[PDB]
């Protein structure tokens, strides 16, 4: 019993980053086989930022221009590109330590595990989602571009974020593994606009179903409702619109627990109208929305890891 | 920028979960050179759970009654032995992964990383505090004993709890590695009392000291306070009295940003009289005390591990 925002172990991920050095920028790379990955604009200085041409910034760099270092031994590049927005240095010497790996590109509402790092080492790990507007809440201080954010299946770790960027609110923007920025966002300093964030409604009910699962059950009520009257109201809160496709995917949770979609609707619609009066849920006085229904069966049923 | 309840990198302890059976009974060990460590009642069936004699119980059991697995290898007993509640199975292979370690007990009010496994494997890390009154909030199911908490130093690794047990309302409790309980806790199947879960006032006042490093400054009040007269209103709302040494513990956190802990103080004790009316504070409606004072400056500062 029980409930936390959990993280997959990092293990399989930690020995995957190394230490990036271009003139003066230091940030984090992931090297896998020979391969070595991070954010383009490691070439610029403080300067380019305003406006950067990464194309002629990048003419005037050669393999020895960039320092990769794994721990102190210390590998060479032999080759550099640019995809996208994400570079790709060539080295000399696979790593050793690389794992079963996938590049995935997740959908808005889907979460991760981030391990931030600095200076190539691992200082933390944390859960996130990626909300509807293509950003993530996360912890970034300077120095911890290039951190990753990653899923594990079993023994094969999926990579699908790459940290770049910091937006006004303390919110964060970055690629996937090929270098497509998640949302509209570019690489350089000047004003962008995020759009409005919303909350994921099936993530929300999915939380609700881990509560009951826990015994916290004070806002199940006696009503139901329907999708449409619903979504009604639940675009109203700023909510994203429930499909059947979603009450489908909580097929699971609804049959462990015996509470219908529909009635779990009902529920959620009175602590929207009527907030929560004082309580919490699941130690919470705010609707979680950073719980997939994956991550709460995973979690309320002791899925494992290699 | 940015805030996030934030575990240590996992990848030293998974290396020293093993597979702990003994008859009837799998849990989680933690093998670090030649020894394996585990809770006792691995040694129970059942029925021995309401009312077991470790002792008589330990008499029926020889070496080889103990199967100790990591991974797909197998490892054998040579020696066991009880050391209060957990038991000290002596191996025949020192764990090649073996981390610079320590075992330390740790105060309420610290926090540490917990390694949730089943079956010897990890499932997921998180991050908790040792309540005043010495249990844990934390997500275990049944499986997970033996699952360690642990903090990092560097390079050395810091276990201070093994999980051992569920009292009725989700929360948890269990021993360091030298197997003394935390609290007045005892592992059998009986009725147990916990006592009364009060806040830990100093890691608030970090938690706000964040919030303000985070540009979250709308609590922020006019106002100042004596440590007396502050006490005298944390004691009517259940939390712990601050003290001298406190104050001297946020040192940095109020050096940071120029606002005095007593200050600091009187926002706090105007939260508590009047309710945060709505707003939210580090993305919470609630007044979090599981950040130390060390995990804000660690993570609004970037300390790194090897
Ligand atoms: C990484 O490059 C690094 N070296 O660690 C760094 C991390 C962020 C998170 C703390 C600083 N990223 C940048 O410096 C990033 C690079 C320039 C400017 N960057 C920003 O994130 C800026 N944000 C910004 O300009 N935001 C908008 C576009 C105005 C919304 C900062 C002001 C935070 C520096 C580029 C290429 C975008
Ligand atoms: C581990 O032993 C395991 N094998 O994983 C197991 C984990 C817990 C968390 C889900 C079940 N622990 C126990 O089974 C533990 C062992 C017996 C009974 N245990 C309990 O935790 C019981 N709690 C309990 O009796 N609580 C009090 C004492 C009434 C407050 C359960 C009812 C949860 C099984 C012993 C030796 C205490």
């Amino acid at each position: 019993s029980g409930f936390r925002k959990m993280a997959f172990p990092s293990g399989k991920v930690e020995g995957c980053m190394v230490q990036v050095t271009c003139g003066t920028t230091t940030l984090n790379g992931l090297w896998l086989d020979d391969v070595v990955y991070c954010p383009r604009h490691v070439i610029c200085t403080s300067e380019d930022m305003l406006n950067p041409n990464y194309e002629d910034l990048l003419i005037r760099k050669s393999n020895h221009n960039f320092l990769v270092q794994a721990g102190n031994v210390q590998l060479r590049v032999i080759g550099h590109s640019m995809q996208n927005c994400v570079l790709k240095l060539k080295v000399d010497t696979a790593n050793p330590k690389t794992p079963k790996y996938k590049f995935v590109r997740i959908q808005p509402g889907q979460t991760f595990s981030v391990l931030a790092c600095y200076n190539g080492s691992p200082s933390g790990v944390y859960q996130c989602a990626m909300r509807p507007n293509f950003t993530i809440k996360g912890s970034f201080l300077n120095g911890s571009c290039g951190s990753v954010g990653f899923n594990i299946d079993y023994d094969c770790v999926s990579f699908c974020y790459m940290h770049h960027m910091e937006l006004p609110t303390g919110v964060h923007a970055g690629t996937d593994l090929e270098g497509n920025f998640y949302g509209p966002f570019v690489d350089r300093q000047t004003a962008q606009a995020a759009g409005t964030d919303t909350t994921i409604t099936v993530n929300v009910l999915a939380w609700l179903y881990a509560a009951v699962i826990n015994g916290d059950r004070w806002f199940l009520n006696r009503f139901t409702t329907t999708l449409n009257d619903f979504n009604l109201v639940a675009m109203k809160y700023n909510y994203e619109p429930l499909t059947q496709d979603h009450v489908d995917i909580l097929g699971p949770l609804s049959a462990q627990t015996g509470i219908a979609v529909l009635d779990m609707c009902a529920s959620l619609k009175e602590l929207l109208q009527n907030g929560m009066n004082g309580r919490t849920i699941l130690g919470s006085a705010l609707l979680e929305d950073e719980f997939t229904p994956f991550d709460v069966v995973r979690q309320c049923s002791g899925v494992t890891f290699q």
